[PDB]
């Protein structure tokens, strides 16, 4: 067993196709997805060819170790996928029609900068190394990439699964490599994160500033401490569920911001006590006022203002 | 080793049986079950036929290798199923005997809708790929469909173990093939989620009601921050408990529901507080007559409302 | 290599034996544990029978392929146990002395209702299924059954482990099953609880109960409120190292009580608040008299009824 | 392949040698750690004898499947370590020289009761079981037994790696074994625990203190609640990196204890309150003078008797 | 199949190279990343020679069993590597070139103290053993030595991948050693720290400030004593994302000094309130306003001189 020989100088061509079968365990810390897919490859070796009158079977059936089969990998992937081979299959001219079902853990980074309301393409890279007696490049057959309907990735919305047809062709360690761009479009599920995260995180900032309508100096440090440290919990939980990015998330900005505007209700919250000490009420009075329109006013405009730079 | 030839033109149909051994890990975050079960096959293959009479044995016992065996597998499983084969059995007919014993970690999706009051259809889908000689065509032996009564599922109610006897028989690229539905019907033990979570959350939510019967402003901040914070806590738990759905599920109604009723609250504090300082307690006090009747009455016929919209 | 035959029609006995080296990672919320043990098969195969004058060997040593072994398996595990064969020892009368090691995950239910108090008999159930041409049937050699001094479960105190010598004989998918029962009797060493879970837990609600010797609202609401806190976070650190059951334990009754205690403190917290407002101090200060002696009485009281229902 | 024939009546001397490559990964809650090294084993068979005069060859390289290997196992495993043989050495007088790398997950139980200032002996035990043809005793090769200067145990120091020369020889299921005792001397890097754990309890306890130079009741409840909540926090992170133990370790008695001092502040801020409220500070002030000196003094006297009691 | 005999008595040369592929898992705590890389081997194997002219071909595909291949090992892995051979090729001269793609986990130590503001050079340690026929030295083919542009470590730049090109030759167990070192060369990417834990900090620690501009001491109490909760909540988070050092790390440093602070601010709030019921208000008023200066000042020195330190 041998690569197939060139009718001519030609590279020997390998139509391949993904199916996907089970997309699943999403990773956003890891950045990595696992996938269960049929995996099919189609090349001519003319050496395998039969007469269907003398061999008594129109189409011939082969163990993989029987016949020469192309050492085709995965770029982005943890280990080398579990495979099974499904069916080998040879016609009279000798081409073959190959056929596994595998499952493989693939590693392909993801865009947080959005977040929760962010999209994802994910990537499959298929590729093949060219032997030294001769040079392997990667087809795609497009009658045999697509996905099944069942298909259900938790929190997200699978919306293609396409393969880019033109292979890299490039060379690596003295020898040519083809590979093949099989890409995933996926958008989150942002649904859950507003009654979960946002809207607790919202009301707990709201109930801050009903200290802007008392005088109890003691009362509102109990309602801006006590935010503050709910505020804390919710940057934890978020921060357990991302990865560090070397940038700022939409969610990460927001969650930041607030941390601002509970220092400067604890500010407001003094020096209305401070003044009010100094026997001026009159002075830390109008302050509180203002506070009232203030706070609301740039916390909505402060927001207008994220939404904007992200999206 | 090649498939039995057919007598006319018919599919080679495959008789299949499923008997659940154990049920366990039911993950509801990765909506994953790992099963250990017997997988029983039966097809007629008429080339291993005998004479009951001239044989002297009436069973004949063969090795996978020396047989051919159709190549069953699982649609929704995360890894193929780690199998160890116990029996294969010809009868005179030819009629082959075939039983392994398989485990694997099934995704099958659940309805969180009603939790924890939810009930779900696990399921386990068997499929057969059609040869290019003939093809090959799933059947029920419900002779050879259950479960032993040992099948526990860890704060689950297993209802029952079913078989859709019709085959969904489908194309899929340029080959039949031949899909089985075995319906594994559960239901939740809603019962630890009453003194665990529910009637913990309710007894703070009510804790948080007796700043109604209060009129100190420093106290009632107190009470309502501080059982807020408890809220958090168990809406925190019950969030690492689930994943993260495009729709609400009836326990997340209800805790994103309290919430409000702690906003509420801590304007009721905050409005009693104000008018006793621009010294009019009696508006305050007839507020805080009302409050005592209102956020019970409120938070009750909400609850109704809620129960009714998700059941 | 197919089963002995019978000298009349009596079933074939495997005469069994497990040997206990290691016992380790008994996981409560799985409801599994580990095992690493001896696994000895005895059997009489007659036509592996010698003469011990003339083949100068009373004893002949055959690998696994060379002779016919019976398929033993466990019922109970998660995955096919992980096996090496130690030895394989035939005596002149054909009389078979296999040995193996292996190491398996056990899916064992346990009982939580005396928690931490409480005591398990886990189980693994060694079965053989017969064959076409004659039925098997497992014995229980006593003197190779046992477990070495070494053998170690973490927070657990290892009684026994015997085997129940009558199999169950049980007919599944037309063939009969010979089931035995090895028994391993564990009792949960509750030390730990004590100074880690059950005082924290009171001294936090004795602490709680000095608002009985206070006649400041503000400072009661402090006390009962902040330990109300610290008990929710030992009954989430509770709940998160045992499983969903879908009746009370012990521990979780006990924590459970404790939230109606603080929810009768705040009631008793607040009329006390109540009446001294409105100016009858006397009614206050008898109710908070009474409470001083009836918290901890009933307390008391209530855990005697508790502990005599669960023991 | 069978055992080497003895000469007299002698049993066989199978010389070891354990060389660790790496150390890792040692989990305090399984009383677990992995392992990476080289065994080393030699004994001699007269078969494989040579002359090194007409053989030209001094040694002959032989692979594992050509010639009798002993079955050496470990006992303390969780499963059969992963193997690879890097060689295999015969002299002229037939001493084989065997050499393999493996990597296996060792049980070693570990006493906390000193913890976090504690020593461990890790054990490593190989054992061989004697066949029916001849009995096989192991012995530790000196020259063999070692370990790299990288061996690197995150969070500890180690010591020494020796060998139990004389093997614990027993009888087993009518066969005989061989035990050979490999013990790795380590101790726990204590460092890390000052600043994270030990200070930061101090300071807390310290802080509660400060409620002896107040007369505000409602401070002091505040003071001494909020640092019991803190020191709830540190107590679940230690039970959380530590098993349960059914005997008091060193910083599980001085956590315990601390809980009392808590206990007894607030009994002395309660009992200083209702003093001051039945109009006599006089009381209140003796006693809360006594309580500045009494609580260090008590503490650094209790701290020190424990010290006593656990080195 | 034995190593090629030397034309001299030099050693033979291995010629090595790794290309990186995928580059993962960079654990903190284990202190252990993984990766996915392709290994080129190469070495002159006389007996391998040939005629391009005789034979016809330039050059000459072997299976791995056909020729002999040099035992090549990791020192700093977990286990041993799972590789796949993509090419075996012979040239005229007998010159082998070997091809593998690897996957393995590999145990390589971090310096935290300068965390997270830290740099890393990660190792991957190759290692051949000599054979008793003869002896076996490593050598770097720079031209075979590199990485993937899409080589991405999550929360890491990557800065170079380089090979020290001198073996570090030595004796172990009587036999040479030839060790290659690759060094993978690594910094953490800092950004992240700052708005999800450093200024949080800060600002927490900020509002503990505000104290030194009341005279409310049981306000005092709750500001501060919140605050160092918030403190002791990051702290936790921080410990939880790093291993037990026996030494400081900059970020460690920082959080336990930040309580040190908060320690001192209690003492002085506690100060303020005895002097203020000692009626001697103006040494308080005097404590207070140094406060104000010294808490900030204090805090950005000893800062300064932490720096320093550090680096
Ligand atoms: C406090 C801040 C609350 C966050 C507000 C939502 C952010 C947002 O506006 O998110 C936007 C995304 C949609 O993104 P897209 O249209 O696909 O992006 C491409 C946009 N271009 C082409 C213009 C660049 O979701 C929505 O439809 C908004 C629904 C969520 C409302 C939650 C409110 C509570
Ligand atoms: C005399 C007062 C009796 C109190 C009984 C409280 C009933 C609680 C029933 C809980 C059912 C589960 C809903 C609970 C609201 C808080 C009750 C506050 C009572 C304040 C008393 C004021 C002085 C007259
Ligand atoms: C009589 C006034 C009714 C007040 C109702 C307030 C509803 C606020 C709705 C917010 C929805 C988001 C928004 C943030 C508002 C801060 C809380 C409002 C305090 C009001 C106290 C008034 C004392 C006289
Ligand atoms: C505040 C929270 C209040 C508790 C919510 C109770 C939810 C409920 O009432 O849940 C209802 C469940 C659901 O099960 P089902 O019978 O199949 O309903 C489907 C009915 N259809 C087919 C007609 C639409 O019924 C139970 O088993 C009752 C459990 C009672 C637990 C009460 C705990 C207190
Ligand atoms: C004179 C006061 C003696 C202090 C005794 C403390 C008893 C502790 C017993 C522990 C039992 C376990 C049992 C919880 C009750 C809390 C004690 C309240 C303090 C009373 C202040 C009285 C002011 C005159
Ligand atoms: C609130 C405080 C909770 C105290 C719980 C005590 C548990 C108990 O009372 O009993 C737990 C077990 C009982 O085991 P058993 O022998 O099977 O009992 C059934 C026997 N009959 C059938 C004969 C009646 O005994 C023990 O370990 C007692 C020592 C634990 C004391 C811990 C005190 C704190
Ligand atoms: C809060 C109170 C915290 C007390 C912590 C000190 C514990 C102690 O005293 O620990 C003692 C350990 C013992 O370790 P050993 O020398 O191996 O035991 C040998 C014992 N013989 C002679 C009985 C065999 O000494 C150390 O190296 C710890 C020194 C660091 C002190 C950290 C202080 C904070
Ligand atoms: C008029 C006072 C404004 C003070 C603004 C505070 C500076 C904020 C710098 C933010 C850095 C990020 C150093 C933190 C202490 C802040 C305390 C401020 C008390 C204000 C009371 C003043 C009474 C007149
Ligand atoms: C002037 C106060 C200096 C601060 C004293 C604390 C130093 C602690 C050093 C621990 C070394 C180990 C150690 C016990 C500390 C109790 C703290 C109470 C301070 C109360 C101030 C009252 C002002 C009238
Ligand atoms: C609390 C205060 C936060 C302290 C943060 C340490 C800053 C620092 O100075 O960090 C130091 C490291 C660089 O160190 P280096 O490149 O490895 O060596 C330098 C070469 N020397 C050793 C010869 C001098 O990064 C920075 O410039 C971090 C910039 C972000 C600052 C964080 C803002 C808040
Ligand atoms: O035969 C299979 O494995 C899968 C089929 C499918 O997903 O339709
Ligand atoms: O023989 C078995 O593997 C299983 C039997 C059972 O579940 O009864
Ligand atoms: O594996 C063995 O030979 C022995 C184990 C034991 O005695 O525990
Ligand atoms: O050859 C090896 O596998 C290891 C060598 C070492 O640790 O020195
Ligand atoms: O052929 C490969 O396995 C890898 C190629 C690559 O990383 O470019
Ligand atoms: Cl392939
Ligand atoms: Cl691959
Ligand atoms: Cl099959
Ligand atoms: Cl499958
Ligand atoms: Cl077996
Ligand atoms: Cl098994
Ligand atoms: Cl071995
Ligand atoms: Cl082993
Ligand atoms: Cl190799
Ligand atoms: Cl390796
Ligand atoms: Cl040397
Ligand atoms: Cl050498
Ligand atoms: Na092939
Ligand atoms: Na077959
Ligand atoms: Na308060
Ligand atoms: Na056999
Ligand atoms: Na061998
Ligand atoms: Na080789």
């Amino acid at each position: 067993v041998s690569p197939p020989p060139p009718i001519a100088d030609e590279p020997l061509t390998v139509n391949t196709g993904i199916y996907l079968i089970e997309c699943y365990s999403l990773d956003d810390k890891a950045e990595t997805f696992k996938v269960n897919a049929f995996l099919s490859l189609s090349w001519k070796d003319r050496r395998l060819a039969f007469d269907p009158v003398r061999s008594g079977v129109r189409v011939k059936t082969y163990e993989p170790e029987a016949i020469w089969i192309p050492e085709i990998r995965f770029v982005n992937v943890e280990n080398a996928r579990d495979a099974d081979v499904v069916d080998i299959s040879v016609s009279p001219d000798g081409t073959v029609q190959y056929l596994e079902r595998f499952s493989a853990r693939v590693l392909s980074p993801l865009d947080f900068r959005r977040y929760p309301f962010d999209s994802q393409t994910l990537h499959i890279y298929l590729i093949v190394r060219s032997v030294d007696t001769r040079n392997i490049v990667l087809a795609v057959d497009l009658e045999k990439v697509g996905k099944n309907d069942d298909v259900f990735l938790t929190g997200w919305d699978i919306e293609s699964f396409t393969a880019v047809v033109k292979p890299a062709n490039f060379a690596l360690e003295d020898r040519l490599e083809s590979k093949l761009d099989y890409q995933l479009r996926i958008s989150r599920q942002y649904f859950s994160y507003i009654p979960n995260i946002i809207l607790p995180m919202l009301f707990i900032l709201f109930i801050s500033w009903t200290a802007f309508w008392s005088t109890s100096y003691e009362a509102n440090v109990t309602l801006v401490v006590s935010t503050l440290i709910a505020h804390i919990a919710f940057n934890i939980l978020v921060e357990t569920n991302l990865p560090k990015t070397p940038y700022m998330t939409y969610t990460g900005a927001i969650i930041f911001m607030i941390y601002l505007f509970y220092f400067v209700a604890v500010i407001e919250v003094t020096v209305q006590h401070y003044l009010k000490v100094e026997s001026q009420p009159a002075r830390a009075a109008s302050i509180t006022r203002a506070s009232r329109i203030a706070f609301p006013v740039v916390f909505l405009l402060a927001n207008i203002i994220l939404a904007f730079l992200f999206f």
